[PDB]
């Protein structure tokens, strides 16, 4: 599923991401935009052999099991394919573990490089939340 911006913002709010660990909703929408272009089916292979999955490009080295990443820790205890669902629940639940791990949203390189320090409120402007 390719979400609309406001549609995604609303789904994220319902799943409790607004101000989760102090990160306002716009941060999460901005991260999803640049990681996946709001497409739940996005996959991208990394240089280390791991793969990133779904709307928030969650990695198979640490977070989910794709059966082809040796030494994967699967800390979200899920198959990576679960993260490609039109239902974002699994992605959101795993993202909450990731942002809690100590580096906050810096765990998402796209967020650090393209969202951090910008007017992220723009990402939810106009939306009926
Ligand atoms: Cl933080
Ligand atoms: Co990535």
């Amino acid at each position: 599923k390719v979400f609309g911006r406001c549609e995604l913002a609303a789904a994220m709010k319902r799943h409790g991401l607004d101000n989760y660990r102090g990160y306002s909703l716009g941060n999460w929408v901005c991260a999803a935009k640049f990681e996946s272009n709001f497409n739940t089916q996005a996959t991208n292979r990394n240089t280390d052999g791991s793969t990133d999955y779904g709307i928030l490009q969650i990695n198979s080295r640490w977070w989910c099991n794709d059966g082809r990443t040796p030494g994967s820790r699967n800390l979200c205890n899920i198959p990576c394919s679960a993260l490609l669902s039109s239902d974002i629940t699994a992605s959101v639940n795993c993202a909450k573990k990731i942002v809690s791990d100590g580096n906050g949203m810096n765990a998402w390189v796209a967020w650090r490089n393209r969202c951090k320090g910008t007017d992220v409120q723009a990402w939810i402007r106009g939306c009926r939340l």
